[PDB]
Order: structure tokens, then C-alpha cells, then sequence
């Protein structure tokens, strides 16, 4: 029945998964032990030791440090297949 290896997927949260909502995005709050890069500014999103509270998107699938959400940073700007 399992004979299609996958993309190294992530579960996150499965428990109470939220969604930010904002401008046309739908961020998620989820962690990202491995290389991830935010949407938002041009700076590293993960850690290996205390990965910080990552907002992933339900759409474009990217990534933004809950920080810029809690920060309101007009960096961050509106969801792109949510029109294309
Ligand atoms: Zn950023
Ligand atoms: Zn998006």
C-alpha cells in the first residue's frame, strides 16, 4: 500500500493548531529544527537547540518567525496563491 517515499515532510502541533490570520495569509505556529527561511525579511528561520515559535503558511507553504506577527512588521506581506 506505501509505495511513494515522500519529501521529508513536518507534523507540527496536532493538538491545537491555530491560524494566524492576516493581510491574505494564514499563518501557522509551528517549529523548524532544520533549515528554514523566512518570508518575511532575508534572515534565518530555525534552531537547533530552542527553535523559535515559526508562523508557516497554509497556502504558499513558507515561514515567518512569530516575532514579525508580534512585532506587526509591514515586511510581511499577503498570500500569493491566494489570487494567482
Ligand atoms: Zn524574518
Ligand atoms: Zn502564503
Amino acid at each position: 500500500e506505501s509505495k511513494k517515499e515522500p519529501e521529508f515532510p513536518v507534523e507540527p502541533v496536532g493538538e491545537k493548531s491555530n491560524y494566524i490570520c492576516h493581510k491574505g495569509h494564514e499563518f501557522i505556529p509551528t517549529l523548524y529544527h532544520f533549515p528554514t527561511n523566512c518570508e518575511a525579511c532575508m534572515k534565518p528561520l530555525w534552531h537547533m537547540f530552542k527553535p523559535p515559535p515559526a508562523l508557516e503558511c497554509r497556502r504558499c507553504h513558507i515561514k515567518c518567525h512569530k516575532d514579525h506577527m508580534d512585532k506587526k512588521e509591514e515586511i510581511i506581506a499577503p498570500c500569493k496563491v491566494y489570487y494567482d
